[PDB]
């Protein structure tokens, strides 16, 4: 029900913006994690139902609902972005819960974010 897209090849120092389209997006609380190369997976933002967000400040988040989106921005890469991002949803209200993969009930594909130079 939910698919990443906006990723690609992109620098050190460079900005990203990633989007998750949601096939009801308004009741569900929005988190994303990564998986890069050798790491296991790893939190990285979310944002709940009810607008507020937790942090794993690099990484930000906005949901546009009239959109069913949810937005993903890395501001200032680093070696460390290389990684699968994965957008999830979970029907939990907003809680440090949201930090932890096992909350969240759906899940994407994931977008592949290469950082080269
Ligand atoms: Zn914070
Ligand atoms: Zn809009």
């Amino acid at each position: 029900q939910l698919v990443e897209s906006g990723g690609g090849l992109v620098n050190p120092g460079g900005s990203l913006r990633l989007s998750c389209a949601a096939s009801t997006f308004s009741s569900y609380s929005m988190g994303w994690f990564r998986q890069a190369p050798g790491k296991e997976r790893e939190f990285v933002v979310a944002i709940s139902k009810g607008g507020y967000k937790y942090d794993a400040g690099r990484f930000t988040i906005s949901r546009d609902n009239a959109k069913n989106t949810v937005y993903l921005q890395i501001n200032s890469l680093r070696p460390e972005d290389t990684a699968v991002y994965y957008c999830a949803s979970s029907r939990a209200y907003g809680s440090s819960r949201l930090r932890l993969a096992d909350t969240y009930e759906y899940w994407g594909q994931g977008t592949l974010v290469t950082v080269s130079s």
